[PDB]
RNA sequence: AUUGAAAGUUUUUUUUUUUUUUUUUUUUUUUUUUUUUUUUUUUUUUUU
C-alpha cells in the first residue's frame, strides 16, 4: 500500500491467509510432523519406568 | 848487527734500469609437503 502512505487500515494480513496468532507446531513444508526426538523421549521414558533394571 | 835500509798495492766507482701472475670459467641438473580421520553421541517445547 504505497509503503503504507499514512493509512494503516486494511486488514491485509488478518484476511490474506487464515492463521491467527497461536503457539505453532513443528511442521516441514507445511506437513505437521511429530519430531523424532520427542518420540525418542517418550520411548526412553517409558523403557526406563517400565524396564526393572533401567 | 844479513851487501842493507824504508816505504799499506793503496786509493776512487750503489749490480742499477725496463715488466700488474694476467685472460677466459653462472656451485647447477633433477624431486607435487602428501597420506589414512563423518564436527560425532547424550536431551519429549515444555506444568499448579
Amino acid at each position: 500500500d504505497y509503503l503504507s502512505g499514512g493509512n494503516k487500515r486494511i486488514p491485509n494480513n488478518v484476511d490474506q491467509y487464515f492463521s491467527m496468532v497461536a503457539f505453532l507446531m513443528v511442521r516441514n513444508k507445511d506437513n505437521v510432523v511429530i519430531p523424532g526426538s520427542t518420540i525418542k523421549g517418550m520411548v526412553r521414558s517409558r523403557l526406563e519406568l517400565s524396564v526393572p533394571g533401567s
